[PDB]
């Protein structure tokens, strides 16, 4: 379990994988994510939303003809989300945000 930009970089790169607690979009909406309400904690008790893929739909990511860019949430308990959000690249490039993916700063 862990909700930080370090902390999820560690546990991926060194498990490859998202911390026991991270799930997307993808499972949020079909497990019943709702605007009205921005569901979390309720249907997912200390997780939060990450795992899905970022189309770099902001240039504001190195991209390539060929590879691939991933987002999470960041800091969160229980509630919906925040300004904080962690960005993964396919090329092992660690990026994260503090504004809601308005301004972006590298940390690994």
């Amino acid at each position: 379990v862990i909700n930080t930009f370090d902390g999820v970089a560690d546990y991926l790169q060194t498990y490859h994988k998202l911390p026991d607690n991270y799930i997307t979009k993808s499972e949020a909406q079909a497990l019943g994510w709702v605007a009205s309400k921005g569901n979390l904690a309720d249907v997912a008790p200390g997780k939060s939303i990450g795992g899905d893929i970022f189309s770099n739909r902001e240039g504001k990511l190195p991209g390539k003809s060929g590879r691939t860019w991933r987002e999470a949430d960041i800091n969160y308990t229980s509630g919906f989300r925040n300004s904080d959000r962690i960005l993964y690249s396919s090329d092992w490039l660690i990026y994260k945000t503090t504004d809601a993916y308005q301004t972006f700063t590298k940390i690994r």
